[PDB]
């Protein structure tokens, strides 16, 4: 019966970002409630969230280790002799260094409970009794026995996402990337199924780590992978991934997955096509986990896609009851959920009202090679604006003339309404696209235009300083209509 | 007798500078261009040719071998991402290094030639140019103004853009030391090597060198102070020094050598002022760069020089003398080839174009690639704190993510904003480690458009990077009020 200024269900980037502020910036006295203390089978996140969990952490790790496979061919180019036949490698050494570091993050969020005072961790499910109890239970059955009942003047919901599986017969075959994180042994053969973030990541993961003879496959469903994303990057990108040993299988999806004997599974898709690989990945979206709050019991609404509906400020439609992060299902990355998290904890508790800004959002795909992107691509540009210049540049990067990497294609498209040179998105694809792309959201805040790229000096050789090399455009939409020319002077 | 090639524009020095005023204005304004060279392709003896030093002996083969050496970094990080292989089989080998690097700077070489055939208005022309009056500038055989002439050109207007050379110190022995530009062209990876300075080169070098000595081998750098890297921020001139050692070069503060003598064996035995001694198979000075105004036969015009031996240029890049033109390191103003590119196109648009424009110097982004490699942009903390009463400095030192796992725990990456604490504004952001040089570049673009800390902290940061600690900062680590450094501001 213990009662608290703010209970935060879900341990995660959003909820640990309000209950460290409410209890540290503002005095509060705060719960936080999670499933697990750290990653793992059973409930994959835990404490930390799915970021430290099975998301951002592990999976850049990972990419990093994947990245050696290029880093090791390529370094011949530079005179490095070995002996390329010793090399291997070794999964069960990459899962373990993974599963190390990982636990020491939540072993150092359990720390910061430990020494902060007014910020309590609960272990267990909870969910809503009422508009001010949050009830803790031992499993995620809601007649499961009561382990807490924390009174709340402030209730918030950060339970986040998790993985979709289509009702296809045999699903219970399939694997999604909870367990990915865990297999004991890394594909021979793998289907990764979806084209968007976390099908290309993992694409890229197992192509590294495969054993000898293996292939990864990626199969989605249309025409171009990475819908969302500038159309050249999504062309270049599915180029760069074919050169470097991945089957990129388009306008196909499975209908059906069959186990074999053996242990291996047997895909038929919609167009009667089969095949045989030893692990099926499927990454076809993330939806947010509000099955277990109960909400029923308060009347907590959900947007027909079953997101918990707020409004800017993340208010729900029941007073005191707040929810940020992918349990919106608004924009799903970690520094999103932690700037809705912050701005919540400053509204409720603080001087003035904020609300978390979700244009203009800098974001990544670890992809081998990886995008970096903010603001908007140019068919949404076009619509928009009466007028949009795309200015566009495609080089090999300088240590891809000597590397033996000719495939490796550097790409940087800036968009600007061309009436007045305003930036409204830039999009990289290439090694350093993700760290280059940071300060261009920054740049996005400040009005910046075309000129304020080029009239900046360059810092030679980078890949970068092409962003600032840019004059004349590439190409136009006057209207909606590409063309290559302006047809008229106004 | 017969008429010379007469030319609206003839530039002396086919580099960074000299190139991009050329092409500009023979592309952009029409112009009958001659452009001056003594090579045309990379190497000994000159060294730098057409393309300039950027291409032949600076930052393109730099780079390349830079990039050769961070992977003895990435052989020994790949194990701890599960990587195996025989570890006693690996061997850098220098000579296919260099190899391949000269082939790279050759195709650039063929490349300039090419735009020179295929560019109608632009020339180039082979030898020494000096200027022997207001509008004539001759082509010799040497660099010998009593050599031949093979040219004789009619010039309305004379670029200046000859760049500069390595400044070599006035001790006995000197002729047993080399320069950047013969340790491209080393026919052996030193074992023993010692990087005299502690500046870009021989920074940049001395990684080079450690990636790719024979086994047994050792770099040092040597510096005359007490800490490398002066106009760097502080922090970061500390933590480059020890993530140096942490690789196994040694840095000797303090020291300067006063003498080399050969030894029996051909090694080189270096005395130091201090009376210490180091034996070395090279000794590269790498202690700054000074204009190459020498060969310009100046005199017979009178372009005024600075008092630090500079072409003196205002802000147009206009020298003392009418339709004399002077950018890039010659006028010893950023040497930069970034910049040096900046001032050619800006004086050309203020001679033939329409439309007078001059190289805005402060707030250029650049970098040193050392192994971490430095990003930076704007001015340091010390002296911000000489010009604004309150100044705020931003400061984030961490591990980054792959380091917790890759065994280079020494490895630290460091973010800093230096603010003007009256409104916000940002005067200078340095970065250490992996993917300073290319998070640095967009900075660049913020502080032309004057933000302040709160637009980075507003930013929402990309996850996980290095880059995203620029816009995770909202409090001051420290001031200086006054000029005077304090933790927290007075009450
Ligand atoms: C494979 C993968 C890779 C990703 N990589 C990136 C990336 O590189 N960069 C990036 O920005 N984003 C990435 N993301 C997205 C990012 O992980 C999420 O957007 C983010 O973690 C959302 O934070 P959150 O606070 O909304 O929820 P979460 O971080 O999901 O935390 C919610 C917590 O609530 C707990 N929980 C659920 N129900 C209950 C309950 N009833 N009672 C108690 N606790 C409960 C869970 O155990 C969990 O720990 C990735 C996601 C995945 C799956
Ligand atoms: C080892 C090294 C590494 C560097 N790395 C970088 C880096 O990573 N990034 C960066 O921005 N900068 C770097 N720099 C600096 C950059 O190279 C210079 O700032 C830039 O090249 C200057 O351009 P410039 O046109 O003034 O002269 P240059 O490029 O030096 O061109 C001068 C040209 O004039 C020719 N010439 C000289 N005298 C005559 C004569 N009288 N007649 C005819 N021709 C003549 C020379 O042969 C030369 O080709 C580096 C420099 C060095 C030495
Ligand atoms: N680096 C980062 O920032 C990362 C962020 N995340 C976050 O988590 C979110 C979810 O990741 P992810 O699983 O890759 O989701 P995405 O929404 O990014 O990708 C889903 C993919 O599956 C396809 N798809 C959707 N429905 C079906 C279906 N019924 N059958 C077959 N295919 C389908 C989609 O195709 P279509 O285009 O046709 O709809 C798309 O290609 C990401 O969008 C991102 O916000 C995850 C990983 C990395
Ligand atoms: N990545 C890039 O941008 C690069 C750019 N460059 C450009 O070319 C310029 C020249 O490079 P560099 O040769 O490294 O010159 P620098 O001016 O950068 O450094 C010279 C070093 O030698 C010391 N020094 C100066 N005079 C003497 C002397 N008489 N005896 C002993 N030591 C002395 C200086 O110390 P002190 O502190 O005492 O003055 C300094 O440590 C750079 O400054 C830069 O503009 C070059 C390489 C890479
Ligand atoms: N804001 C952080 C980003 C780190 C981050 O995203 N952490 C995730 C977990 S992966 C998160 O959900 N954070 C919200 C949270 O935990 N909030 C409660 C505490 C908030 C205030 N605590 C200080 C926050 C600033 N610094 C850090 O949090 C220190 N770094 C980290 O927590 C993570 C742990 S995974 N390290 C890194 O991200 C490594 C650094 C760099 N990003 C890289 O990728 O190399 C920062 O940029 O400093
Ligand atoms: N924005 C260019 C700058 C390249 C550069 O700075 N080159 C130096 C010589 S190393 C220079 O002095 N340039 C002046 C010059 O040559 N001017 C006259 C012609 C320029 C007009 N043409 C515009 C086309 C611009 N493209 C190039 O000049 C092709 N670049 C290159 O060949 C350089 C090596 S010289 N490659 C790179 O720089 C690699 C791309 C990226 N910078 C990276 O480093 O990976 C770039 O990023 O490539």
């Amino acid at each position: 019966s213990k009662a608290f200024d703010l209970v935060v269900i879900g341990a995660g980037s959003g909820g640990l970002e309000a209950g460290w502020n409410a209890a540290t910036l503002y005095g509060k006295r705060v719960a936080v409630v999670d499933v697990q203390t750290s990653h793992g089978p059973p409930f994959y996140a835990a404490l930390g969230g799915t970021c430290v969990n099975v998301g951002c952490v592990p999976k850049k790790l990972m990419v990093t280790g994947a990245q050696y496979m290029d880093h090791l061919r390529e370094s011949a180019g530079f005179g490095w002799e070995f002996d390329g036949s010793s090399v291997k490698a070794n999964w069960k050494k990459l899962i373990a260094a993974k599963n190390e570091a990982v636990l020491d993050i939540n072993k150092s969020y359990e720390g910061m409970f430990n020494d902060t005072e007014g910020l309590d961790f609960f272990l267990g499910w909870g969910s809503l009794e009422s508009k001010n109890v949050v009830v803790v239970r031992e499993t995620a059955d809601p007649k499961s026995a009561v382990k807490e009942r924390l009174q709340a003047d402030h209730i918030l919901l950060a339970t986040g996402s998790w993985p979709q599986m289509p009702a296809i017969p045999g699903i219970e075959h399939c694997i999604s990337s909870n367990e990915a994180f865990y297999l004991p042994e890394p594909p021979r053969r793998v289907l990764t199924v979806g084209g968007g973030f976390i099908s290309v990541e993992f694409a890229g993961i197992f192509n590294a780590y495969k054993p000898p003879g293996g292939k990864v496959t990626l199969c989605y469903r249309n025409n171009l992978i990475l819908r969302g994303f500038d159309e050249t990057i999504r062309e270049e990108v599915t180029k760069q991934l074919t050169a470097n040993g991945i089957e990129i299988m388009t306008n196909e999806n499975p209908a059906k997955v069959s186990l074999n004997t053996d242990g291996s599974k047997h895909v038929t898709f919609e167009s009667g096509k089969t095949l045989d690989v030893d692990v099926v990945m499927m990454a076809i979206g993330r939806i947010p986990r509000t099955n277990d709050l109960q909400l029923g019991n308060v009347g907590v609404k959900l947007t027909p896609k079953g997101g918990v509906q707020v409004d800017e400020f993340s208010r729900t439609n029941v007073p005191n009851i707040y929810a940020i992060g992918d349990i919106t299902d608004r924009l799903m990355l970690t520094p999103v959920a932690i700037n809705e998290g912050a701005a919540l904890v400053d509204t409720v508790f603080g001087n003035k009202p904020r609300k978390t800004d979700h244009t203009r959002v800098a974001s990544a795909v670890f992809s081998i090679p990886p995008i970096g992107t903010c603001g908007l691509i140019e068919e949404v540009a076009a619509k928009e604006f009466e007028k949009v210049a795309v200015y566009m540049s495609s080089f090999t990067p300088l240590m891809h003339n000597i590397s033996g990497s000719k495939y490796k294609k550097f790409v940087a498209k800036i968009v600007t309404n061309h009436s007045d040179g305003t930036v409204l998105g830039v999009h990289l694809l290439g090694d350093g696209a993700p760290e280059i792309i940071q300060a261009v959201g920054v740049c996005l805040r400040l009005n910046a235009k075309i000129s304020d790229f080029y009239n900046t000096i360059g810092v030679h050789p980078t890949s970068a300083e092409e962003l600032c090399s840019m004059r004349t455009p590439s190409y136009y939409y006057v209207k909606g209509e590409k063309m290559e020319k302006l047809p008229d002077s106004n």
